[PDB]
């Protein structure tokens, strides 16, 4: 297994934007001397729940800052984008960095930043794979030439070419059954998404292998990665309470429709937030469920810095012990 | 007078894009410990002429690699972007860096572009001053609301807010006539380009100072950019020769056949090419030409590393015992 920290970079009451970019980049800064393996940024756009809108300018400043971990995007969402831009932005950061840059993408998450980039809200899906389809063409061929409904140009060069072969490694979001499906087909792993349930993640893993195994794709090297949130406090009623507050607002914005006190009560205990033995076991149920092969995880709601330090020092310690 | 280098990062066939992109880097890294000011990177697509796409990209990582210099954007086309997402993407830079960034921006001068983007050619530049006016509002006050024929959407909170007080400094390119004078009425500084002649350079500097003195406008603090192409040589034909082959591709490709002799005989006899003195006197004569209080040099077209060096080492003795 491999780890990664992953940056929400949430603002409340307690916490501004300038402090939390400020502490997301001490962390970075930190942990690059780690055993960590990669580092992702969250996008969101408009609210408080998630201060950066451009991931993969945020992924360029930390590819520069530091020299080991490898960086990514972790849902740069792709349908509200030009390809062709999406495309030169990713392999600029595959060339400056030399390899390091990692491609993680999504669809559509919010419908009000669809209806705000004005991209038809009827034909969401079909727009979100044609756009792959000419972002993937350039990254294997340095060149694209698209002939639909969405996008009709001439062949035109998309500079600079990648760096690595076949352009960054890619991702996908598992946000609906018809990506996953279609992550399916082409061999493309996923990323879990935290603010799921097991019991919706078991679904996606299952209906990712049947499809999988349908069409004759070979998905033994294929490795999901799993997104978690870590709170570890020695009194786990603490940590609840803290984790609680954290997620407070979030869960109103994205999850207006199934019932506050549900949602909350459940992203709680399915989460690796408690003591360190409750932590600890809601994270290998979470990874049973899914049979993600990498973990990410999110330290940012604990706010004692001293403490954050900590357990991030112990999960490190795993890590060398157990994982070498 | 303070000093700055600029990056064009063009291609051809001796040469890759790996290659020149290398070479930025490394120049980035050597010069940030100099006296210069201000490093800064060109934007270009679809061609050989400029492998850059995404200058706020390149900036992020060259911020976070380098700890002395300012970064900017020289001429980043808000034209045919949304400018909430400019926004976000300038308010992250200027966070992440703690103010280290500037904003040089531009128009779009071809029609094909604004073709291929989707964006209504002929009002090409009611469309530029809305951008930057949706733009300027995020900078200055958080917030946006647009009610234009371009733009037209509810009040938004455009994520994080600037760090320096007004948004990153700004400056824009003066590519005609329109520009300048748009520029000269909202008191914003230009950037001269290195491929006009003196003549037109001059041209628009009177234009800006009329247009600035008839409108009130308080212009004495306000220092004007300009960048020169760099090719010293020993020998003064072996400079032009250098320089003319770096040229070529992007005399044909831009300024057609306006003669290309003409053009050419031009940018080598009016840019610092040539001998130690020629490469000077040169310089000298373009600063009176258009008042530009601070100058940016570009010195790509020499492709002996060690002769470039030494170029880049005589300028910063320069500035040292003449300009501190």
């Amino acid at each position: 297994m491999k780890f990664g920290l992953f940056f929400l970079n949430f603002m409340n009451s307690k916490r501004s934007s300038d402090q939390v970019i400020e502490e997301m980049l001490d962390t970075a800064h930190y942990v690059d001397q780690l055993k960590f393996d990669t580092l992702a940024v969250y996008e969101n756009h408009f609210s408080n729940n998630g201060v950066v809108g451009a991931p993969l300018t945020v992924a360029g400043f930390l590819l520069g800052m530091t020299k080991n971990a490898k960086v990514a995007s972790l849902n740069h969402v792709i349908t509200t984008h030009h390809p062709v831009r999406v495309a030169e932005e990713a392999c600029l950061l595959d060339q400056m960095s030399e390899g390091r840059f990692a491609f993680g993408f999504s669809d559509c998450e919010k419908s009000a930043d669809m209806r705000f980039f004005n991209r038809p809200t009827d034909s969401q899906f079909q727009l979100f794979s044609e756009c792959h389809k000419i972002i993937n063409d350039a990254f294997t061929t340095g060149y694209c030439h698209p002939n639909n409904d969405f996008y009709s140009f001439p062949k035109i060069s998309v500079n600079p070419h990648a760096f690595t072969e076949g352009g960054p490694a890619q991702f996908v979001n598992a946000t609906s059954k018809e990506v996953v499906e279609w992550a399916a087909k082409l061999g493309l792993p996923l990323v879990f998404r935290w603010d799921d349930s097991n019991a919706q993640r078991k679904e996606y893993a299952g209906l990712y292998h049947e499809v999988a195994q349908a069409h004759g794709v070979d998905v033994s090297q294929v490795r999901h990665k799993l997104t978690l949130l870590v709170n570890q406090n020695v009194d786990g009623e603490a940590a609840r309470a803290e984790a609680r507050v954290y997620l407070e607002e979030f869960v109103r914005e994205s999850y207006s429709n199934t019932d506050f006190e549900q949602k909350m009560g459940e992203l709680l205990s399915e989460n690796a937030i408690g003591t360190y033995e409750e932590s600890t076991q809601a994270a290998r149920v979470a990874i049973e469920c899914c049979g993600a092969a990498d973990l990410l995880m999110s330290f940012e709601s604990m706010e004692d810095k001293a403490q954050q330090r900590a357990v991030i020092d112990v999960v490190n310690a795993n890590i060398v012990k157990y994982h070498s």
